[PDB]
């Protein structure tokens, strides 16, 4: 029953999920002057040449690619992480507007849309256990602008048509997430939380400097899915995206000068 809407949206979600109060919760805003570069963070090290992406769900909240996660095919090491993050899914969150939906935001810009690929931290064995963890998630976070159309995203944008409504799911193999990165791995870093319910404090956040450049047509079919089932009243799965919490008591490191 949690949601975005008018009533029960972001302000509504500590009442079911309390930890929404918490002192590590995301997202935060970056402020770009006060991140500390930190020479000690290695480069990120993204292993996706022998992903194996199986499925593609509107699970009402978002759409979520969904990969094979049993074996170590795709995943993030270094920067921040000690061991091996497996890639479980990717998903974003978008805006009604140009001007919002990213969740994160640089100096209180708001992007278009924002991209989480997800993965677990293979020492917990699978994500159930591992978003018990401190440390049991890494969340690599990519900012959308409008402007040029990303190549590697139309796959995507094409088959919102098939899974317009909560529920549906569609076969979605083969499909490469290296089309979706920007050319720099720099990247901001933080410890926090999932950004939805039930909003675990279990991620180490790594947030990428250089935004992707998607087009108006691309965000504008993210627009047309639906929160709803089917043969439901619509209504358009537009901002989805929770906004900026208290950094409280944390530090967000740069990996760049
Ligand atoms: N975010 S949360 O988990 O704390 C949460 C929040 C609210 C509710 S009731 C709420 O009421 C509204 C007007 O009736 C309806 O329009 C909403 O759909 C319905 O969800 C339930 C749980
Ligand atoms: N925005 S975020 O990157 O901080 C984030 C937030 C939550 C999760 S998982 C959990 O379970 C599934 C997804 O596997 C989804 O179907 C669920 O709805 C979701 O709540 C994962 C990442
Ligand atoms: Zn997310």
């Amino acid at each position: 029953h949690w949601g975005y809407g008018k009533h029960n949206g972001p302000e509504h979600w500590h009442k079911d999920f309390p930890i929404a109060k918490g002192e590590r919760q995301s997202p935060v805003d970056i402020d770009t002057h006060t991140a500390k570069y930190d020479p000690s963070l290695k480069p990120l090290s993204v292993s996706y040449d022998q992903a194996t992406s199986l499925r593609i769900l509107n699970n009402g909240h978002a759409f979520n690619v969904e990969f094979d996660d049993s074996q170590d095919k795709a995943v993030l090491k270094g920067g921040p992480l000690d061991g091996t993050y497996r890639l479980i899914q990717f998903h974003f969150h978008w805006g009604s507007l140009d001007g919002q939906g990213s969740e994160h935001t640089v100096d209180k810009k708001k992007y278009a849309a924002e991209l989480h690929l997800v993965h677990w931290n293979t020492k917990y064995g699978d994500f159930g256990k591992a978003v018990q963890q401190p440390d049991g998630l890494a969340v690599l976070g990519i900012f959308l602008k409008v402007g040029s159309a990303k190549p590697g995203l139309q796959k995507v944008v094409d088959v919102l048509d098939s899974i317009k409504t909560k529920g549906k799911s569609a076969d979605f193999t083969n499909f490469d997430p290296r089309g979706l990165l920007p050319e720099s791995l720099d990247y901001w870093t933080y410890p926090g939380s999932l950004t939805t319910p039930p909003l675990l404090e279990c991620v180490t956040w790594i947030v990428l400097k250089e935004p992707i450049s998607v087009s108006s047509e691309q965000v504008l079919k993210f627009r047309k899915l639906n929160f709803n089932g089917e043969g439901e009243p619509e209504e358009l799965m537009v901002d989805n995206w929770r906004p900026a919490q208290p950094l409280k008591n944390r530090q967000i490191k740069a990996s760049f000068k």
